[PDB]
């Protein structure tokens, strides 16, 4: 008994010491490693020391920013006094440059495109004056951070599409995910057998949902997930302006559904005010997660596309949330509060990812069902169409072709050339009442048919549409709007405030219209950005 | 801003004008499109022509008895007390003919036809007086609804039996009815693949249930249902003289589940009475939804019997709940309450079907399970009682031989054949202690056998049988009495009416009892009207 | 009505003598139709007699225990006084004349029978040694339960491995089982078709767990499962000297899951000891349920030993959980309150089976999920392993290779050779980390090489392992004691009794390790017993 005691007297005073210690001895070992397979062979071990120089880099940053805060910002300040005392003459001189600037790059670069683009620009502009006619408090409204908003996707646009070392490292990370998720793949052989892929969706797809949920959560209770929502959310809010938790939720849906996105600020939701919460259902309608992503690159859509597409959502969701619906109200949240978010409530990595795997059993039945239920019904309207149609002797008629017609005149602005947009236009129709899974489908058949080769008119139909086509559509329909999903997300966000029923209910209605919205914008960029084939 | 305001008050002084402007509008070019089809092509366009024609028709009715309501009663105010002064006389006469007609008509027809038809009335009679003689409160008892109730199921089958215009009828609606769910099986093709129809129940026969429920969910959002469920409701209202509530209940089961059937009332099930419980589960025992409606004439049942059998049904329902069961307590619940029924809480038609097939989730599960493990309960018990039969020297000794003989006396007085009593008595087993889904496999088995053709007798074991046992089967079984449903029906109704446990679950045991007994009087009265082939 | 009344009254005077009357009349029936059996042929009828002989034992032995108690406790008492007078010179000769035997037993048979079995008991001893150094609190034991529990284990293994009638008797109830559980299997052929054997995980292991919880529903609303658990934990009480509840839990443990266990003692959770909530955990740990026995078996595992190692482990797992963790503190729960069980609250056999079937969703869809998610993270594990090995220029290393070297200690102590020490420490690794399932796949993996012969060394790779390897694995790896096990363990036993929410995590993570320890020991026992080939 005394030995026993004596060692845990010693353990009491040793702690701090001895985990410091063990860490240290742990990431010593780690670098032993490192350096041995770059002794051995530098151009096989280059991976891991990126890897290692980059964290180094990033705790070192984080490390020197938290110490020397306060000597930053004195450093700081006397610039920002400067600024302000002059700010009245040069506020002026400012806007001017930048209208200045615009007029220019627009006329050599988008002229010597063609006029697609031009139309392209002009879409952008009829999209944001629309959204200032409806808007909830139109005469009370913040034009900086719409835009902002608009400049920062132009400019990561421009960086990603129009520069070739930007172009290939979206690839780099589509092929990665591709794999990762592949993984996934090969893991569920064990439980529907080697013929699996007999049902390939519901015995490859939905898995891919559960292996995707499973990692997430496990990188959640490490903290990873977290760091660079952080960063992303500082970014935004250090330059479009926005509220601390419409920032954090928008930097989370990047890579997180719409179902998941709110529990990042759970804790605060009840007392956010009815713009922020717009946002956040604007938000959540306006970026896919990425569980989906693989799928989506698997069918033959575009990696570098899909990724660009879901970063620019969320600075377009915010502003036009912002412009749609602007807040009255003072914002009660601190950004401290906001930033902060807590750890999953479970002891060990393996329970946290336990407990993230059960809670997908709920969102894949439900998929499935709806899925069911929503294609049963497009086949019973095609039929009852065709059977109208024939007393007027057309037995064509189908949903496509009033839905080819009805969302022509959206896909011409977005810079789609006048034949192809009613190809794009059904897939948009597809998007709207169907989930987008089924409109990427039908993409991937037309991608693939282009791909294949052969005549682009069989007889007057058309059978392949343009790849530029392909991509404006890419970005087009990479959003979770649909009205399945709006029930789901009301009933949600009802439940984990249940004091904002209504509030919810109200936000959520607008919120759809301003995530579909968003979604064009992104693809308007994109074509303007894009060159003619 | 200003002009915003002005367009806003514009919109407010037109509200009512505006929405009755828009929906005259597109009326009036729905009927536009019917009279050019009709230009045309009459005979092509005639069945649109029908539907307005019959639509209009009703909508004028209802308008006319909602307004001049209170002239059409004054009207009719004079002869009931006409009639009211003379009843004490006129009762007996009324009486005295209605006997002479029963007696005059059964000797004419059914001697004219058998002795097994003979027999089935003989089992009518039978089945009513063991009722009142194992009654809750036999001295209490309101004969008027159990005649009425007889009355009413021999009319309705002898003009849709004895009638061709009658017969066809339902034979179209059967049509339909299956193609409507074939529609569905098409849809469930994409998550399962081509090779769906390799697992044929699991991957046709439960999407189909999940399409039915979607269908059914948007109809009651849009308000179909419940204008038929209210026009049966009131007919069987005004003849049986039974209560509100049951008469609501009672029309909505003839297309609804057990399950979901209460969920009309779900508000005032609180407060009713014992009688009322046990009238709402007797309904529930003895009627079979829509969706297996399909499945079943899938399978090769007869759709004109099928259809017959259920709309039979809760009339005998009814009358057989109030004659094993009477009511002595007064009744709370008004008409104007109970046949009002609130609509869906969704906010969209789109919505309302997502509800409706989210719940689908678990009727499926739970379906699935339950026949796991039933059938594998039949194995086991399949092979003990071959094991135990080896011991003296019978190994052929089944469940299907004790079954046999258990329910033959049940069989042949519903007027079926000695020689094929046995075999009828085998599926009223299966039903019982197993669903109607086998009972009914079983039974197209044997159909199929006779259309087939060959030995009546292999051996001396007969193969199929006779045209008319099938069809009294056909109405034997058309019933949801089970005793895995007796647990879930009790489930669900203490569930929305935890106050009354008890009372749920005494009147679930009577009640299942009083099913069975009202199942096989639409069979008796199938046997009196059917012709021996 | 009077008729009625005099027959109710009937009825009330005869109830308690016509239903012994019944009864009686049944229970003639069945013996008359034994004896009848009996008398044509005694041969195929010898089993029906056995049974009935042993049900009259059985019941002659209760009724006398019963009435004739307070006899039986008079009779001795005597002798309890007597031993109690003389124990303090006789305890002393006891404790010497066991240690001899030992000594005597051990020196001739193991030392005639090799080097690794006195490894196997080295191993036992320094496995309790090691847990009396880490428990809980070491100053305060008890050995008597420890000692008992180590002797009741010896004295079982001895009796069933080297007893040729003790071997046989298991072989026959583990072909019972594996038929029974195969009766599961054809029944589920009809809902996923005869197509199910494409999917083998999903349409056959699955549906015989279904089948299990619907055959243990329907024997606990018998009656049977209660009084088998009442017998042996009777034995451990009068043996062991624990308390009740956790006896009773250890006994039902042995053919009942983790989850399901403690409901055997629900009433009486929220009042539990710490200890006695260890000892809970312990036992749901160290053993497994009944589902899983056939499906193991149909693998190749042998029945024998995974039923002796499934009712070794329970008297093992009280032993251990005592050792680490001692009881401090007064136990309030009486034997007549634990010993006693509340039956099913449903109303009939067939609402029992229902209830016991909808329990099962939970658990299968839980269990298909984490196999997904963890399988899928093995693959991506072995994935990245192996590229940072090709950085060091060894590709081949995987999950297996570490997992060799780690365990291989605990396996060379167990009494496995040293050749076979990494194959089975590879089978640890799978346990721990992975459920049992995949361990008992891979085990019969191998085991099923070595029946089909061939090279033992295709290369410097050993392919198969011996026999005795195989028996000791089967026992070390008969437990549900896994990480994700330990998750939904804590949060049933939170669920059940919200009081002790704190108590019930710190008792989860010491039992653990407290049930693989004891199935260590059951290994180590069987190591000593089991013959070299
Ligand atoms: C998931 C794929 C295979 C699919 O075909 O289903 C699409 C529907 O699934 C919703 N969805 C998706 C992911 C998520 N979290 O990762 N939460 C959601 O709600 C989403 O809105 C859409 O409608
Ligand atoms: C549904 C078919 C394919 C089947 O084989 O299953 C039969 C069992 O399903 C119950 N059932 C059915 C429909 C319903 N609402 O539409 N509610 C229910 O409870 C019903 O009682 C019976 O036992
Ligand atoms: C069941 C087989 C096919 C399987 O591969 O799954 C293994 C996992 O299933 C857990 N399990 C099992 C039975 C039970 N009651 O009978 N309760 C449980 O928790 C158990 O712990 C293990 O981890």
């Amino acid at each position: 008994e005394r030995m026993c005691g004596r060692m845990s007297d010693f353990c009491r005073e040793h702690k701090t010491t001895l985990r410091y210690i063990i860490w240290g001895i742990l990431i010593a070992g780690y670098l032993a490693l490192v350096i041995a397979a770059c002794v051995m062979n530098f151009h096989r071990a280059l991976p891991l020391f990126v890897i290692t120089v980059v964290a180094i880099f990033f705790v070192v940053w984080d490390h020197l920013m938290a110490k020397y805060e306060s000597q930053i910002a004195r450093f700081l300040s006397p610039g920002q006094r400067l600024l302000d005392s002059h700010w009245f003459w040069l506020k002026w001189v400012i806007w001017g440059c930048l209208i200045l600037g615009v007029i220019l790059w627009l006329v050599f670069d988008t002229a010597k495109l063609g006029q697609q683009q031009l139309v392209s620009f002009g879409g952008l502009i009829i999209y944001t004056s629309l959204t200032f006619l409806f808007s909830k408090h139109p005469t009370k409204v913040y034009w900086r951070p719409v835009f902002w908003g608009i400049g920062l996707q132009f400019l990561l646009g421009l960086l990603i599409l129009r520069t070739e070392p930007g172009f290939m490292a979206f690839d780099w990370l589509g092929k990665q995910v591709q794999t990762f998720l592949g993984y996934s793949d090969a893991g569920a052989s064990f439980v529907f057998g080697e013929k699996y892929t007999d049902h390939f969706f519901a015995f490859k797809v939905l898995p891919i949902v559960i292996f995707f949920s499973t990692v997430m959560s496990m990188l959640y209770y490490l903290g990873l997930m977290q760091w660079i929502i952080r960063k992303v959310g500082w970014v935004m809010l250090v330059t479009m302006g926005t509220s601390p938790v419409e920032s954090v939720v928008a930097s989370g849906n990047i890579f997180i559904g719409q179902t998941e996105s709110p529990l990042l600020v759970r804790p605060y939701l009840p007392y956010v005010t009815k713009s922020e919460l717009h946002a956040i259902m604007t938000a959540g309608f306006s970026t896919i997660a990425g569980s989906v992503l693989g799928a989506y690159i698997s069918f033959g859509v575009s990696s570098s596309h899909l990724l660009t597409a879901s970063v620019m959502s969320a600075p377009a969701a915010l502003a036009i949330s912002k412009l749609f619906w602007p807040e009255t109200e003072t914002p009660k949240i601190n950004l401290k509060n906001a930033m902060k978010m807590e750890s999953g409530d479970s002891r060990n990595l393996l329970e946290a990812a336990t407990q993230g795997a059960s809670s997908s059993i709920s969102l894949v039945a439900n998929i499935a069902v709806n899925l069911i239920a929503f294609l049963a019904l497009l086949s019973f309207m095609n039929s009852a169409l065709s059977w109208l149609g024939n007393m007027f002797d057309y037995p064509q008629l189908s949903f496509e072709v009033i839905c080819s017609y009805v969302f022509m005149p959206f896909a011409f602005m977005m810079g789609v050339d006048w034949q192809d947009s009613f190809m794009v236009a059904k897939l948009i129709g597809y998007k709207t009442f169907f989930n987008e899974f089924v409109a990427y489908q039908q993409l991937s058949k037309l991608i693939s048919l282009r791909q294949v080769g052969g005549p682009k008119f069989v007889d007057g139909v058309q059978q392949y549409m343009s790849m530029r086509s392909e991509a404006i559509s890419t970005y087009a329909l990479c959003g979770f709007a649909n009205f399945g999903s709006l029930g789901i997300v009301i009933g949600g966000l009802t439940s984990m405030a249940p004091s904002r029923k209504r509030d919810i209910t109200a936000g959520a209605m607008r919120a759809l219209i301003a995530g579909t919205i968003a979604c064009f914008l992104t693809a308007c960029i994109a074509g303007m950005l894009t060159n003619t084939p």
